[PDB]
């Protein structure tokens, strides 16, 4: 009947009551998101005197444990990150309230999935896409400092928030499914739309997986829609092969899951496998035409606008193709990304 003295519901989640004060400190405004992890409320802090977002974790051991890993990793980033200038969302403090791990974060404006939706899935300025990329490149650079070596493992529009609603300064969230570099524990990682070939094929993954995600994320912020929107892993791979071609032989020869999507022919090469129930041939929907670098941008709608010339679109195709490199070792890394001619 009543679980945890009637504070929790059937899903072990704390039932939110708008107005309820905690610990003569936090004043709960409302609920704003939920997830697997638990819930995220809006709440004023009277000691510091600001709005904060408190991530309420579910009163259950499995969720308490992985939230505890995340708290470790965030605190660890706050040791390096001194002047909040590497675009990570700040963990402020954490406490136990009524048998729930609560994480207090800095409060932020809507995520980039909301921003995309507010333009009815038709994207925003190349000018803004450059600002977001620069900011996200440095955040990655920071994650790749050797002491950290933190892989987010889940970058999508959903996990990138704006600081101010009238300013382009962003941050990253959701390190709850995010590990450090090391021996391979999981295989089924990342959101499908933004999952890399090394993962789909089931090979050793390192910090380059987040760079693939970003690569997919930036195109979506300018076009409006996902670059690769696969129903399942078989569709996803095929949709990558629509654009980037069949992956190189030496990578497919190594891949454990290379027969889920391909077949090795009698003459050494790899071909696609036919399916249940119409794609384009490998590498024939070229990003040049997806972005529309000669046709006034994504579906013509940027023709004539400042900073959307063939000159500017070519720099943005070059970096994006360089991020979407099939090979995790030659793929571009954040220190060279920032050097690229696109941020000039
Ligand atoms: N209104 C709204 C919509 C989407 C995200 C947020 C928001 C604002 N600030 C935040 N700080 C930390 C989070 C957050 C995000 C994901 C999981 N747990 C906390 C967080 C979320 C707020």
């Amino acid at each position: 009947k009543v679980y945890n003295d009637g504070y929790d519901d059937d899903n072990y989640d704390y039932i939110v009551k708008n107005g309820e004060k905690w610990m003569d400190r936090y004043e709960i405004d409302s609920l704003i998101g939920k997830g697997s992890f638990g819930q995220v409320v809006k709440a004023y802090d009277r000691v510091e005197q600001e709005w904060v977002a408190i991530k309420i974790i579910k009163n259950k051991k499995a969720f308490l444990n992985q939230a505890q890993i995340e708290v470790r990793l965030l605190e660890l980033m706050n040791k390096h990150d001194t002047e909040m200038k590497y675009y990570i969302v700040h963990l402020k403090r954490h406490f136990m309230f009524r048998n729930h791990l609560c994480l207090v974060f800095e409060m932020l404006s809507y995520n980039l999935y909301d921003l995309l939706r507010n333009t009815n899935f038709r994207g925003v300025s190349l000018n803004l896409t450059r600002k977001f990329a620069q900011q996200m490149c440095t955040a990655l650079l920071f994650l790749a400092t050797p002491e950290l070596s933190i892989i987010h493992c889940d970058l999508k529009p959903e996990n990138i928030l704006l600081c101010n609603p009238k300013r382009s300064a962003i941050k990253i969230v959701d390190f709850g499914s995010s590990c450090q570099l090391g021996q391979r524990i999981y295989q089924y990682i990342q959101s499908r739309f933004y999952r890399s070939p090394e993962v789909l094929l089931g090979m050793p993954y390192d910090l380059a997986i987040d760079m693939w995600s970003l690569g997919c994320i930036l195109v979506e912020m300018h076009t409006g829609e996902p670059l690769f929107s696969g129903a399942n892993e078989v569709d996803q791979m095929n949709k990558i092969v629509e654009v980037l071609g069949i992956p190189p032989a030496h990578i497919l020869d190594q891949a454990p899951k290379a027969r889920k999507f391909f077949e090795k022919l009698p003459d050494g090469t790899w071909n696609l496998k036919k399916t249940k129930d119409e794609y384009k041939p490998p590498g024939t929907r070229k990003l040049h035409n997806i972005l529309g670098v000669e046709t006034g941008g994504p579906g013509g709608r940027r023709a004539g606008e400042s900073g959307h010339t063939v000159a500017d679109y070519l720099k943005f195709k070059d970096l994006i193709l360089r991020m979407l490199d099939y090979d995790p070792k030659t793929r571009i890394q954040p220190y060279y990304a920032l050097q690229h001619s696109f941020f000039k």
